[PDB]
């Protein structure tokens, strides 16, 4: 049938082995951890995103990336992070298992490509409260992101938006200084995120576009200024060194940085204002986390909150199947079975005699 009959393709340098039921592919990224394509799937009648994942279990790093990704696309199902539609390998055993391709519904667009645009504060303050929900739909189950950015978010034509992954040429520029400057953190560390993102959909450029983390440091500390003696106390003596030896800067004011210049055109009696967002950004771009905003502050900002439904922002939490997702260490070889556990558990939730 479609739904059991593999077929082979090329897609560049790679070969990509998937369901017969899965047609036409073509290539729509990436790098880094694999390859994506758009593909028409004839059995839903609609078009998919596959991703394949090269031996997930090639080391610690992408192995626990691999198993989490798997784990909590599943239990997942929210309007703001991406769905599972199907997992598969086309490997017959755990001996010769390689590849792990995952199916979800193909978006039309990435966040990368609707910042571009000229938006307008409807859509903006759609955007970034969507943003918002999804994180802290992960947060209550106890996932902390520390890596979201624009490539790995995508949108509907309707202006939906879907998170593509679940956390940390790789991409800095979106990173809290909690995590430059490897520090302890909590939930708001994704707001700094959230911040970075919104700044840029506003000013159409990178905020803090490092070549490195000595470079992107720099950037933040000489737009929003050095931080305050009560932070710097805060970091351990092998990095307060650094911090304390850089040149010290008094930063812009929101006003500054963001001024009404840059706002959407003949837009001074909208429903939602420029005071405001310069309000958020104000409170989510803030070096210090202990006085930064949390997520729940700021779905009820009124740039934000204007959208509040409990059903998105208050959703059940997802439920982590019971410890699966602990902090055990595992050899690749251990990491390797249950992946492919993972994947084989699949089969195992759909087979029937009816
Ligand atoms: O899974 C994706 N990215 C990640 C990844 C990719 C590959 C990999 F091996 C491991 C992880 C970070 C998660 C990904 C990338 C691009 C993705 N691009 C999509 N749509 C395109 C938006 C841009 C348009 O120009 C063309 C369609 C799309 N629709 C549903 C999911 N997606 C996409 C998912």
């Amino acid at each position: 049938s479609l739904d059991n009959n593999f077929y082979s393709v090329e897609i560049g340098d790679s070969t990509f082995t998937v369901l017969k039921r899965y047609q036409n592919l073509k290539p729509i990224g990436s790098g880094a951890q694999g390859i994506v394509c758009a593909a028409y799937d004839a059995i839903l009648e609609r078009n998919v995103a596959i991703k394949k994942l090269s031996r997930p279990f090639q080391n610690q790093t992408h192995a626990k990336r691999a198993y989490r990704e798997l784990v909590l696309m599943k239990c997942v199902n929210h309007k703001n992070i991406i769905g599972l539609l199907n997992v598969f390998t086309p490997q017959k055993s755990l001996e010769e298992f390689q590849d792990v391709y995952i199916v979800m519904e193909l978006m039309d667009a990435n966040l990368c490509q609707v910042i571009q645009m000229e938006l307008d504060h409807e859509r903006m303050s759609y955007l970034l409260y969507q943003m918002l929900c999804g994180i802290k739909h992960l947060h209550s189950a106890g996932i902390i992101h520390r890596d979201l950015k624009p490539s790995n978010i995508v949108v509907k034509s309707d202006c939906t938006l879907k998170i593509l992954d679940f956390g940390l040429v790789v991409t800095r520029y979106y990173r809290a200084p909690e995590v430059i400057l490897g520090m302890g953190y909590k939930e708001n560390v994704d707001l700094w995120s959230v911040g970075c993102i919104m700044g840029e959909m506003v000013c159409h450029k990178i905020l803090f576009p490092g070549r490195d983390y000595i470079d992107q440091w720099n950037k933040v500390i000489e737009q929003l200024g050095t931080p305050c003696p009560e932070f710097m106390k805060k970091l351990q003596p092998t990095v307060r060194t650094y911090v304390e030896n850089r040149p010290k800067y008094a930063g812009y004011s929101f006003e500054k940085l963001f001024p009404d210049v840059l706002f959407p055109a003949d837009s001074e009696h909208n429903k939602l204002k420029a005071s405001q967002a310069r309000d958020l950004l104000s409170k989510m771009l803030v070096i210090d986390a202990s006085k930064r905003i949390s997520v729940d502050e700021a779905l009820q900002h009124p740039y934000i909150n204007v959208w509040y439904d409990p059903s998105e922002a208050e959703a059940p939490p997802p439920k982590i199947p019971d410890k699966q997702l602990d902090e055990r260490e595992h050899t690749i070889e251990e990491w390797k079975e249950l992946i492919y556990k993972e994947v084989m558990d699949w089969r195992k939730g759909i087979i029937t005699i009816t």
